């Protein structure tokens, strides 16, 4: 085990730590969590929560929120066609604030 | 519009930029992107590269890497069972360098 061997591997495993299950911040697109009949639209369309992934020691393992909050995030309405007026609503949105790798 | 109104809307959007299509760093599995025939580990079994995603403004379109690079990633290849050794192999990797929103 020479000097040099260490530090590369090291860096290695930092790098595997960093592709660990963890809530990591991602896009959201709020129409897929809801019911979205009739065409009604949001504006921005995404919002940017915490969400879980990365990956699991074993193969079988799947990272899962343990423990999840909910923000809140004011949104544009847009029903088009058409009326009338788009109003600023506070959605609630899954921020995931736990995980573990788990079956399946 | 009052001064206040500024703000928040400013902040909104720069929530919605956050969500746009880019390449964004993330945990890629080695072997879901090759052969992985007969049961050849790798540990540790994924890496972190920068691959596309986000929202798009119009629904159809997706975000689509219009370029990529190829990462090597010092690796393990465990053969269990079983033998003999596993060494230190280079794998080339996937860097997604650039995006755009596409169809589809
Ligand atoms: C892990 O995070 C997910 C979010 O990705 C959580 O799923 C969500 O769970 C809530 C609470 O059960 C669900 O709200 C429910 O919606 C239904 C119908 O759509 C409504 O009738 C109920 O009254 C309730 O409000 C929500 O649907 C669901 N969202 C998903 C899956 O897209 C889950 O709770 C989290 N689990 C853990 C372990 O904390
Ligand atoms: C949405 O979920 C994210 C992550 O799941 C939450 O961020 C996390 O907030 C907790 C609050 O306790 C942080 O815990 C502590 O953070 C301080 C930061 O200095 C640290 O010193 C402590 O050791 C401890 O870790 C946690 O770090 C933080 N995670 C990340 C990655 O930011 C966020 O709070 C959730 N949103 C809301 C408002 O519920
Ligand atoms: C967008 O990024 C993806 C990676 O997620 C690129 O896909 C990869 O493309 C390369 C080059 O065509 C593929 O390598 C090939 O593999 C086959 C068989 O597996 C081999 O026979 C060929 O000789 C070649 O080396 C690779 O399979 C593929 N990886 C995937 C899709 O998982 C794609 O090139 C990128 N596209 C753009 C627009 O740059
Ligand atoms: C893997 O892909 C990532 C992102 O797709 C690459 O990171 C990007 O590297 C380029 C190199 O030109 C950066 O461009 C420039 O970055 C400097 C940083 O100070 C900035 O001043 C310039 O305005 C310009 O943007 C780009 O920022 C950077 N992107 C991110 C998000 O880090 C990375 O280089 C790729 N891996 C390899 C080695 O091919
Ligand atoms: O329909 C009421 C309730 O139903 C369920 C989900 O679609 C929620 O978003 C919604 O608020
Ligand atoms: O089989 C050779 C070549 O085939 C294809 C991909 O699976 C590559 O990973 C591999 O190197």
């Amino acid at each position: 085990p020479t000097f040099y061997d260490i530090e590369t591997l090291k860096v290695i495993d930092e790098e595997w730590q960093r592709t660990q299950c963890s809530p990591r911040e991602t896009a959201v697109e709020v129409a897929s969590e809801l019911g979205k009949s009739t065409n009604t639209f949001f504006k921005p369309p995404c919002v940017n929560v915490f969400r879980c992934g990365g990956c699991c020691n074993e193969e079988s393992l799947i990272c899962m929120n343990t423990s999840t909050s909910y923000i809140s995030k004011q949104l544009f309405e847009i029903s088009v066609p058409l009326t009338s007026v788009p109003e600023l609503v506070p959605v609630k949105v899954a921020n995931h604030t736990g995980c573990k790798c788990l079956p399946t």
